[PDB]
């Protein structure tokens, strides 16, 4: 019951996400907008920052999702095992995790606008306190195919960018101490 | 987001649960029958058998429930903090727990027939490998009120019984090594 999430994450340098949305509006199909508030957790005895694991409880437009992510499997894209379940109650799931000994680590909040283009999901991310990013995830795609599509995507829409395989959680920590 | 579960558990000596069901049929309202398969988990570093805690993943008529239970708060009834969430997928939740380091401990399986009588829930339990039990749980009830109702219940229906505050998990372990 596991799945490999493969995506590329771009920090947007120019233009604004609003202007990018205008550029893709006509050829990409809008899916939905998600307001996502994420709580991350650590295990006191198994520093997830050493094993490169993550446990997250997400509220996305009121839907509550518990996610495990495993260590990164690539240096060219952000590739990780991901296991997710929907749960009925966020407060109670958080209570269970804390009763089991997990400790709340950090919180990430964003507005995400999802677009679809031929088995690719393009997410325009406005991250509280971090700024503007784009993620592209592949549906039954090889790493090569994803990398090639992203190169075509940024070129077609004249986006200036920096790629990274750091998570938003990791980028948030870097940003705080600066 | 916590709740105090208070119940009394009876091991039935006589008559059979089938005969007991006949005796209560006319004055107690049938709610439903549940086929419940439970997986229990332990934390390798926090022996739940020492802290008197439990983590359980239940499949009850196909509904999947993750439950935490805290230490017993009474010697006269089985009284414990309980926190529960419904989850979308049992295999994936079990995988998440195992990825986090939890280990599957034991499994309990039963058929449970639930009846209602004036804010009391009477559960007739046929436990695989353990035998026949009755649980009575109180809705906004004091311990005194629950104890008194159970005394009236066993007397009214001529049940021979033994009370216990051991869990089914604990009773299963005792039964195995005999
Ligand atoms: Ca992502
Ligand atoms: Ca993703
Ligand atoms: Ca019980
Ligand atoms: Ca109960």
């Amino acid at each position: 019951g596991s799945y490999i999430e493969r995506e590329i994450k771009l920090r947007v340098i120019s233009p604004s996400l609003e202007e990018i949305e205008e550029r893709i509006r006509n050829n990409y199909t809008f899916i939905n907008e998600e307001h996502q508030i994420d709580i991350y957790y650590n295990n006191p005895i198994r520093d997830f920052r050493k094993s490169d694991e993550a446990l997250r409880l997400r509220n996305t437009n009121g839907k509550v999702i518990l996610t495990y992510k495993g260590p990164k499997q690539s240096k060219e894209t952000k590739t990780r095992e991901e296991i997710e379940v929907e749960v009925s109650d966020l407060h109670k799931m958080d209570l269970i995790l804390r009763k089991l000994g997990f400790i709340r680590s950090f919180q990430v909040e964003k507005i995400r606008k999802n677009y679809k283009y031929a088995d690719f999901i393009i997410s325009l991310d406005s991250i509280k306190e971090l700024g503007e990013f784009i993620e592209i995830e592949g549906i039954n795609k090889t790493e090569k195919e994803l990398i090639s599509f992203v190169d075509e995507f940024v070129k077609k829409h004249q986006i200036q960018y920096e790629k990274t395989i750091k998570s938003y959680l990791e980028l948030l920590v870097e940003h705080a101490k600066k």
